[PDB]
């Protein structure tokens, strides 16, 4: 039967289920109130799913320079064409080679860049802008954005959508990577997945993304997603509340000596946005700090919610693409406020 909303991860992580429900905002405002996350299903089923596809990207935008990186050993691919990315998305026998000759998992960096995605992509704007959950806080001129109207004495986001494409992660060793590093945002962000491409090539490569999700610590109902109803999953995140963050900040420290990294007492390891907590890693941060996150499988058409200043990292399980909105809710305004 349908229903209003659900809770994942422990009763700690909302699932709204009716993305344009005008009555959303009194299930969504105490949650978002307490700095949880909260994800919306079903944007996908409101979008034209013929503007959001690999192949038109590559047609319409191709000739476009751009610069890749390979998720493995971050090394920089300067000054391609954005078509040598699009057309390896989906087929692996047509992805760029490193030197041992496997086909490499690739990061499309900074495209559109940096406000252009209006000015670039019209129709996709008006598709995603129009579609958004939560449009009193989501929208540039919600009620409850404040973006719009806070002075110099607050950080204020940058014009969006933001895009983020990138290949799936595939191998045992690849499970320790990030897609993006931990890092946080002093504004709130909305992040919809609007597409999920699961390859042909090497393709029967399920097992690894199973292993993938079991040791990433997601719950039972989120397995059940999985095996039950057959959606497409396309990204693993850990999202960290805002209050974790110094506690976070000790480990990343210890660690980083423990390697024999020489960094001075007070540097920041979240700013930095070089580490990825692997299962190691997230195990010490509870076991050593009593820091507990929350795991999240988005799904196509899953919507993130993402308070201000919470530490948050992505590993890709397919090839997705991913569009993002920042914003400034009330509740969550300190986090960018310029002094105490
Ligand atoms: C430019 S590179 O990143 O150093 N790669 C070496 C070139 C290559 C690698 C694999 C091939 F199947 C063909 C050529
Ligand atoms: C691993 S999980 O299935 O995502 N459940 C964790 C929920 C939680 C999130 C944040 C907390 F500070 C404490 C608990
Ligand atoms: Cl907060
Ligand atoms: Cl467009
Ligand atoms: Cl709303
Ligand atoms: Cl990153
Ligand atoms: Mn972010």
């Amino acid at each position: 039967s349908m229903t209003s909303h659900s809770w994942l991860c422990d009763g700690r992580l909302l699932c709204l289920h009716d993305p344009s429900n005008k009555n959303n905002w009194k299930i969504f405002r105490e949650c978002w109130k307490q700095g949880q996350p909260v994800l919306v299903s079903g944007v996908h089923k409101k979008l034209k799913s013929e503007l959001w596809k690999p192949e038109a990207f590559s047609q319409e935008f191709g000739d476009q320079d751009v610069d890749l990186v390979n998720c493995r050993n971050c090394a920089i691919i300067s000054d391609v064409k954005v078509r040598d990315f699009w057309d390896g998305f989906e087929i692996i026998c047509k992805r760029l080679r490193s030197e041992d000759g496997q086909p490499m998992v690739l990061k499309l960096k900074d495209w559109p860049p940096g406000e252009d995605f209006r000015d670039m992509m019209p129709t996709r704007f008006e598709d995603l802008m129009e579609n958004l959950p939560l449009p009193e806080y989501t929208k540039r001129d919600g009620r409850l954005n404040l973006a719009s109207r806070l002075p110099s004495y607050f950080v204020r986001p940058d014009l969006g959508p933001k895009m983020y494409n990138a290949y799936g992660l595939i191998t045992a060793e690849d499970r320790r990577v990030g897609t993006t590093n931990l890092h946080l945002d002093v504004s709130d962000a909305v992040n919809v997945m609007v597409y999920v491409g699961i390859p042909i090539g090497e393709g029967a490569h399920d097992e690894e993304v199973l292993k993938t999700i079991d040791e990433g610590d997601a719950d039972e109902v989120t397995k059940e997603r999985i095996h039950d109803h057959k959606e497409k999953p396309g990204a693993l995140w850990h999202i960290y509340a805002a209050k974790d963050a110094e506690k976070i900040r000790e480990l990343l420290r210890k660690v980083g000596e423990e390697q024999g990294q020489e960094n001075p007492p007070d540097h920041d390891p979240i700013h930095d946005q070089s580490w990825y907590l692997d299962q190691t890693l997230r195990k010490r941060l509870y076991e050593e700090y009593g820091v507990q996150g929350w795991a999240i499988v988005q799904f196509l058409g899953d919507a993130v919610f993402i308070p201000a200043g919470a530490p948050h990292q992505v590993h890709n399980l397919y090839s997705c693409i991913k569009v993002a909105e920042d914003f400034v809710s009330p509740e969550h305004v300190k986090h960018c406020f310029r002094l105490t």
